[PDB]
């Protein structure tokens, strides 16, 4: 446990970003995991860490944020790294290659990440029959405690965003346990204009149509992702339109297109999306002003900076059911799931929370 952990932070994850450009690097972490070539997660989830939450049990509150298994190509090997749930995509409804290379960067001195990638995806057909495949093993997975979450994304050339977003509701809707609909991408033009009250409504109200429309075993709930970037007019429409529309849950938050004071890395003026650390303390405060929007009756699930048990628990005690990571895994690699989960559940114990449930949003209290 501990020793991995030190070896693939000290010695291996650096050594690996010295060999490797970033989109090299995570297309081999892509290909490793989907063949299970893993150091095995030692880790036994204790059920302090069981959530119930979105129509399902999560084993534990630790998944992988969308973006890492883009195309639904690593699913079960990232169940054997000990994730709790797992999210792929963002899926967009034709194939399209997204940006130019470079469009991955990273910021060592910042423990940060900026990505451009413009929705690079195999499109909805193939990662439908991706998960066909698979389709009763996630089942069992699922009712064993290991939910699968799809997001949803819209082509560059899209002309109707609400009818991208509908086809993949209809298309993979049908194969996953939760839905996300990602309005906030930095790098796809005029995307994030879709987190606006009167667009937001009109959108998620023909997503939800949709949604409603698949039958009752194959219905999934519904999340909608936000940035971090939103003013605070843009978090009130927000919590209004999900309120007003029984949205099931939020993501909280994508990758932040501000540059906070302070970075150090050389890389850290390339346009893009920043991840990461120094997304930590703002995602964090977004979770804690929607979760006080909402009253903390819509689930949220956590994301932005998490690479340790006190980062998660930070989360959760803002208003989080569910925590993703991505960053902290080109950092820290495949060992730091179970760190986070072991330290998790440490802390818990410390602070008198009797589980993870106990503690979700404890700090409004
Ligand atoms: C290289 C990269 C690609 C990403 N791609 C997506 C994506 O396709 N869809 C999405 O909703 N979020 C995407 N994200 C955002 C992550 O899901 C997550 O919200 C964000 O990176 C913050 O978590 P982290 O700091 O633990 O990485 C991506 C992030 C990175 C770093
Ligand atoms: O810079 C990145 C980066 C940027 C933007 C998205 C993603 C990545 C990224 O995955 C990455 C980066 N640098 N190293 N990795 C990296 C390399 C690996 F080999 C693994 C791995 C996986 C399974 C078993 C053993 C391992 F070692 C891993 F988890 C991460
Ligand atoms: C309030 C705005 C702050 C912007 C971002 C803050 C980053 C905090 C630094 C802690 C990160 C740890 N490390 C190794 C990456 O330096
Ligand atoms: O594909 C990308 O560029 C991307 C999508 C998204 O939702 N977030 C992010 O940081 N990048
Ligand atoms: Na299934
Ligand atoms: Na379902
Ligand atoms: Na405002």
């Amino acid at each position: 446990a501990t020793g991995d952990e030190r070896f693939y932070a000290e010695h291996l994850m650096p050594t690996l970003q010295g060999l490797l450009d970033p989109e090299s690097a995570h297309r081999l972490a892509v290909r490793f995991t989907s063949l299970g070539l893993l150091p095995r997660a030692r880790f036994q989830d204790s059920d302090m860490l069981e959530v119930r939450v979105l129509g399902h049990k999560f084993r534990n509150p630790v998944g992988i944020a969308a973006g890492f298994d883009k195309h639904g190509e690593a699913v079960d090997g990232l169940y054997k790294m000990g994730f709790g749930f797992v999210e792929i995509g963002s899926v967009t409804p034709k194939p399209q290659e997204g940006n130019p290379r470079p469009r991955v960067f990273r910021l060592p001195e910042d423990q940060a990440v900026i990505n451009r990638y413009g929705f690079n995806s195999h499109g909805l057909s193939v990662v439908e029959h991706r998960l066909r495949a698979r389709q009763q093993k996630q089942a069992k997975l699922t009712e064993d405690g290991l939910p699968l979450g799809v997001n949803l994304g819209k082509n560059k050339t899209s002309v109707d965003a609400a009818e991208d977003y509908a086809e993949g509701v209809r298309v993979l809707g049908p194969l996953a346990d939760y839905l996300v609909v990602n309005v906030s991408s930095p790098n796809t033009a005029g995307l994030r204009s879709l987190q606006g009250k009167a667009e937001l409504r009109r959108l998620l109200t023909k997503v939800l149509q949709e949604r409603d429309g698949l039958r009752r075993v194959h219905r999934p709930a519904v999340l909608v992702k936000i940035a971090p970037d939103l003013t605070s007019q843009d978090k009130e429409d927000i919590a209004s339109v999900v309120k007003e529309l029984g949205i099931d849950g939020l993501i909280v938050t994508n990758t932040t297109v501000s540059r906070p004071a302070g970075l150090q890395g050389a890389l850290r003026s390339e346009t893009g999306g920043l991840s990461g650390k120094p997304l930590r303390d703002l995602s964090t405060q977004t979770i804690r002003e929607m979760y006080a929007l909402t009253q903390g009756r819509v689930p949220i699930i956590g994301v932005g900076g998490v690479s340790s048990g006190q980062d998660a628990l930070e989360k959760i005690r803002a208003g989080a059911s569910l925590v993703q990571l991505y960053t902290a895994l080109t950092f820290w690699g495949p060992p730091v799931v179970g760190k986070v989960k072991r330290e998790l559940e440490a802390l818990l114990k410390e602070q008198g929370f009797g589980g993870v449930t106990d503690a979700i949003g404890a700090d409004h209290r």
